Order: structure tokens, then sequence, then C-alpha cells
């Protein structure tokens, strides 16, 4: 009768916690051995040859072995305005990314759920993330549809967002799940590189890094606060997040909707940038905690490039263990965008277990994840890690 | 530390509370009477005369007296293939809402900052939301810099979102401030025409009648929860906030960014839907609360289309006062997509108070906020008035 009695009422009670984890890529695996050959020769660009010595070296640096592609020399041979460096092909990348990217997200969300054990229609939010292609409706609704959720689940569609949205999501669903009872929130972020895929242009090699570190994947977390002990298993506490902007950092990391597709623009300090700013980001997370040693807590990064974690490695002086887990992900799927801490968190409990720690964290208790991405913006969200028997 | 005891010293105790209101339009004004002429003459297409008194038909049943146009007749001239029905103009659309959709969206949030009245630097979150264009960094980002707002503010960006996208933005906001101490949530719709404006094509005339609907804004909200009693003049509280699709709906309104820009498809007697429907919606938000007399709440609907108000009003047997604040911006400012229920937000906690309202609904306590979009999606917030 009154609204003070509606939000007793409503609103839960614990931390936000994470319940559940899945992943899938495409099929199609490109192997990084492969890439420079196989790149400049689906796009015409054998006669750069200077052009594609550099790009072997941007391929053997990139620290990635393998990534997994939708678009095949099948198709891209029929594309020759997705193969150049500039054509008209927006229409044809939005073809692909509007179907597929919700198909992919429906695979790994069904490995989520299935983890879950509890049923689909116990899903009351859905948080949708990607940086590839835009519809209305949304990729949000198609999923709904894919997976036979509830009519009345509560959608949050967030497009075109960049890498730092992996950090958004669990912003996100940390303030959902915490306030509402009973709330089960999936999160999806699914990317696919059919947007930004384009050829070699000597005048923009920061366009060609692009080419040598995105992959295409999808990762889904289902994330609700108390969690039902006897049928929920918990593996990880989101305690805090927060987003914030590099000081002197406009412009290191752009990126606009065109005809010709998805671009890409990068400065070289943005390796510098983030190394430079993390420690202020640590403190703002853990100060209040009381915890100032670095080495003492797990780590979930982003991995937009490999100099960007030797970099945080070195200004931190980290130990080579604790990038481990998110050296992992970059090496066996590549730069999957918004998708990859989500990845990283997957890898980081199974090889917990496996190894035999004392909690999902490698056996510390407390950890931290980082998202970086087009701002330049850091979003850092602080976890707790759960008990392993 | 435990993590418990975070979340404990981490929650505001309250419920989320819009406590400033602010609305902004391009300045150029197209008046609906004027426009057939105007529409027909920039698109090069009076020798379609058939067309045009189709055209003319749907101006005057539109039941819209004005619009505000960022495009002005001067800019159309340059740009022909944003005149033409279907021409490569995605680039040129996007350098033009990738920087006046922001602008827009600062004129709005400064005067809702005002009248809050307190330091920008004490904002926490801003929600933005636009259905005109994408881009990296967004709009989020680029308002936040136009504002001079806190390098740490939390912003949420929504791109692409339809007209249902104004309650999904107070459904956002709700739950950052009311999960969040001290929590100040700035939240920012601003749309902007220049996407989905293009000349007419006579087998399509559900295009056709979005040039007849759509007009330009931005408008902006403050939120929080445990306002301070000094300082800060609570307007509305957000009770609760809820979103369904509607069944039967699929494809009922489609809209794809393609390299013409923004289409826009109709597919499935949208105002049937809704009708059809909107009791659930009612039910199911107030049947918790105890209320079923329809006309014993305001109501702030959007106003997609007139025959969409007609007929929920009609289904519902809704006294024409309770949908007056909705007309009157549908009237005087189009169809502005995401930004209008927060339009007519506005227009009702101002008329009620100019007139002697006890409440900032109207006279009523309690009230319903209804967003429709793609999907169909139909976003329902329960409101509750403050005593005037
Ligand atoms: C690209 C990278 C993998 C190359 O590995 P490396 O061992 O450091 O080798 P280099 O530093 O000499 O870079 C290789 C070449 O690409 C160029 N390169 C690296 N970053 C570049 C950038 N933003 N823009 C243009 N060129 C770049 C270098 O100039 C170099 O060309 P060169 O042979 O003519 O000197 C490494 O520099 C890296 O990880 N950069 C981070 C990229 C990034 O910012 N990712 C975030 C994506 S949002
Ligand atoms: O090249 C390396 C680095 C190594 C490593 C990681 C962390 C650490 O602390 C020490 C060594 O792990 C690896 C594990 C692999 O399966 C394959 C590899 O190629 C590597
Ligand atoms: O640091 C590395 C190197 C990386 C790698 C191996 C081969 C290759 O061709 C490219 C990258 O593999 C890894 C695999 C891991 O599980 C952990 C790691 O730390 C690493």
């Amino acid at each position: 009768v009154t609204v003070e009695e509606v939000r007793k009422a409503q609103r839960a009670s614990g931390p936000a916690t994470v319940l559940a984890i899945g992943t899938a890529t495409p099929a199609n695996c490109v192997h990084q051995a492969d890439y420079p050959d196989y790149y400049f020769r689906v796009t015409k660009s054998d006669h750069l040859t200077d052009l594609k010595e550099k790009f072997k070296r941007m391929c053997d640096k990139s620290m990635i072995r393998k990534r997994y592609m939708h678009l095949t020399e099948e198709f891209l041979a029929e594309n020759p305005n997705m193969c150049a460096y500039m054509a008209p092909s927006l229409d044809a990348r939005q073809d692909i990314v509007v179907v597929e990217v919700p198909k992919l997200g429906k695979a790994a969300a069904q490995k989520a759920l299935k983890e879950w054990g509890q049923p689909r229609s116990r899903i009351t939010h859905l948080v949708f993330c990607t940086t590839s292609g835009v519809d209305m409706p949304g990729a949000d609704y198609q999923l709904t549809k894919l997976l036979g959720l509830r009519p009345s689940v509560n959608r949050l569609m967030m497009y075109q967002q960049g890498c730092f949205a992996g950090g958004t999501v669990l912003r996100v669903a940390k303030d959902l799940a915490e306030n509402n009872r009973g709330a089960r929130v999936l999160v999806v972020c699914s990317e696919i590189t059919a947007v930004t895929f384009r050829g070699p242009s000597e005048s923009h090699l920061d366009s060609l890094v692009g080419q040598a570190l995105f992959g295409d994947g999808a990762a889904a977390v289902i994330v609700g606060a108390d969690p039902d002990e006897r049928a929920e298993r918990p593996l990880f506490q989101l305690v805090s997040a927060a987003q914030t902007l590099l000081p002197d950092s406009e412009g290191a990391i752009d990126g606009h909707l065109r005809e010709v597709g998805l671009t890409f623009h990068l400065l070289k300090d943005v390796p510098g940038l983030i190394s430079k700013n993390i420690e202020r980001a640590l403190e703002a997370a853990f100060a209040p905690l009381g915890i100032s040693d670095w080495n003492s807590i797990f780590w979930v990064a982003h991995p937009g490039g490999p100099a960007i974690l030797d970099q945080v490695e070195a200004k931190v002086s980290l130990d080579k263990a604790r990038m481990r887990a998110t050296r992992h992900v970059l090496a066996e799927y590549g730069n999957m965008s918004s998708a990859c801490v989500l990845f990283i968190l997957d890898e980081m409990r199974k090889r917990s277990a496996e190894d035999g720690c004392a909690t999902t964290g490698e056996g510390l208790d407390w950890g931290v994840l980082f998202g970086f991405g087009p701002g330049l913006t850091v979003e850092t969200v602080v976890l707790h890690s759960v008990p392993i028997t």
C-alpha cells in the first residue's frame, strides 16, 4: 500500500554471484601461422610484399595461436567489397552479423544454462552485448526467441560498445541482480569480426593490427544474488564495479560505423596509457578493501594486445603466473572484444579446479577484472572467489 | 572486510525518485499544415500527386500541429541522396547525428542540471539513449566531455533501442540509483530524425507514415534514491518497471541500419496489438498493489501515433483527461521516439503545478508510464506522484 513497502518486498539481500559460464565460437578455425599468407591472399594483396612482411611480424608477435572466424574463403571470394580496404559493404556485413551474432550467443547461453541446471523460464533479465551489427528489434530480442525465454524477460541491449563492455555487462548485471529479489540475469557477449574485416592499407597500419588480433566468439554468464545453496553452485562474487576515462586518452581507440563497415583507429599510446594508469584504478578499487599487494589477487584483464599485458605486468611488477589465464585465452581465441574477460573467467575457474586450488580464483580470495576500450575507458570489477572443496 | 559488509555499506535505502526534468528541441520548426508541400518540394516529388494526397491525409490525421527538425531545406539541397527515398547516405547521416545527438542532449541535460541545482560532480551515473546513429566512443562519452562530468561517471550507452526506450531508461536508472548509496543518475534521451528522413515511394506507405510522425527532441531526467530534504525536490517515484513482448507481434515494427540509413517497416496493426494487450500489462503491474480502476491513476503513454492512443483509451474506457498531457506533447512535438514519455512527464508535473492539482500526477497518487516499440515491446513503469 506504500512505496516503502514495495521497496522492502522488492530488492535482494546478498551480493551478485556468477552462477555459471559458457562459451562458444564459430567452427571455422584459422591458425595464426597461416593468417599472413591467407589474409594477403584473399584480399588480393600479395603484390604488397613490404606490407606483408609487416603483417608477418604483427601476427608472429601477437601471442595468438589461433582464432575462430565465421568468414570463410568461399564466402569472401564471393564478396570482394568486403576484401577491399574500403568499399561499399555495410549492408553485406549487416546481413551476416544481424543473424549470426544472436546465433553464436545462443550457443554460449545454452552451455551456461545447462551448467546452471535451472529452467530457462527462471531467467528474469537478459543483458546482450555486441560490437558487431545493430538492428531493431535487437539481438536481445532474437536471442529471447531462440532460447524460448519468457516474453516478460527484462532485456538490456548493449550495442556498439567496444572492448570494455565485458566489464560493463557485469556492472549492469550486478545492479539488476542485487536490486531485485529472485532476479536471475542471463548475460551474453557475442562478437563476430565480419563487420571489421577489410583489406590492407599502408597508410592505416593501426587497422592492419586489427586484422591480426580480432576474432569471433561469444560467452554467457548467469548472475544472481542470494543463491540457492541446495541447487545453485556459486563461482565468483561481484563486489564492486566502476568505469573511468583515462587522462589524455582522447582518440586513443576509435571506431565508426560507415558504408565501408566498422572502421578501427588505435594510437600507439594505448599500452602506455593503460599501464601508466592501472595503479590508480587498482588503488581506487582495493584501497577501501585494505589491499595493496597486487600479487595477492587473481587477475582478469581484457587482452587488447600482448603489449598491454606486457606493460601492465612490468609497471605493477606482477608475477608471470597472474596473467596466465588471460594469456591463454589470447593464445587460444585471439581478441574477441567484449567477450574476452568472460572467457578468461571461464578459464580461471576451470584451471583452478584441475590444478586443485583452494578457490575458483587460483587459490586467492580477492580478484580484479579489467575491460579496456574506446574512450579510453577502463572498467574495473572487484571479484571474490568461491572455495573449492 | 567481507563482501557482506560491503553490500550493506553500498546500497541505497529508498525508492528511485525523479528530481529534475529538462527538455530541448532543435530550433528549426515545421508546422504539419505546411509539411506536405515542404516535404514533397524538397524531395523533388511534386509530380506524384496521388501520393501527396495520401501524405496530406496522413498528416491531417496525425494529430500533430508541429515538429522540430535539425534538418533544414538549405542543408537538404546540398544532400540529394538524403532526399531520395533509397540512396547511399549513411555516411552523411552519421556525420550529422554523431555530433548533434549529444549536442541536443546537453541542451536538455543543462536545463535539468540547473533545476536540480546540485554541482555536476555529484552526478555518479549517466544513461544515454538514442536511436539516431552509433559511434565509438559513444554519445555518452561525448556528453560527459561536453558537460564536464567526472571522468569516473558510470556510463551506460543505449544505442538503436526504439520508441519504447523512454521506459527502458527509467528501468535502468531505477536499479542504478536504488542499489548504490548516494548515486545520482543523469538520464538523457536524444533523438534526431536525420537517420530516417527520406523521400517518398508509392510502394512503401509505411515508410511515408514515419515521415508524418517523427520529430526531433531530447529530454533529461536526474534520478536518485534518498533525496536530501532541504536541497532536492521529488517529482515522481519509480515504483516498478517491467518489459514484455506482445504475442503475435513478430515483425510489427522493424528497423534496419543500412547504407541508405535507417529504414522503417510496419506489418501487423500496431494499435490493435497494444490495445488488445494493454489490460494484461495494467493488471500485471497494479494487481499486486490492489488497483484495478485504470481511471484512478495518471497516464503517461508513448504517443507512437494517434491510433494507438485512441484504441487504448477506448479499450479501457479512459476519461479524456487521462490522455491529455500525452496528446499535448504529440501535438506540439510529434513522435520524438524514446524522449516522448519524458516530455510528457515534464508536461504533467508542470501542468499539475500551473493548475492547482494536489499532486504532480494531476492530483492522483499512482500512475503508469508506457513505452511501445519494436518487438512488439511494451515497457511498463509504475509511478507514484508527489504532493504539491
Ligand atoms: C601490435 C603488436 C602485437 C606488435 O608486436 P611488437 O613485438 O610490439 O612489435 P612492434 O612494436 O615493432 O609493432 C609491429 C609493427 O606494427 C606497428 N604497430 C604496432 N602498433 C601499431 C599501431 N597502433 N598503429 C600502427 N602500427 C602499429 C609498428 O609500427 C610495427 O611496424 P614496423 O615493423 O614498421 O616498426 C604489439 O605492438 C601490441 O600488442 N600493440 C597493442 C595493440 C593495441 O593497442 N591493442 C588494443 C586493441 S583495442
Ligand atoms: O609460452 C608459454 C608461457 C608459459 C608460462 C605462463 C605463465 C608463467 O608464469 C610461466 C610460463 O605458459 C605456456 C603454456 C602453454 O600451454 C603454452 C605456452 O606457449 C606457454
Ligand atoms: O604465454 C603464453 C604463450 C601462448 C602462445 C603459444 C603459442 C603460440 O603460437 C602463441 C601463443 O600460449 C600460452 C598458453 C597458456 O595457457 C598460457 C600462456 O601464458 C601462454
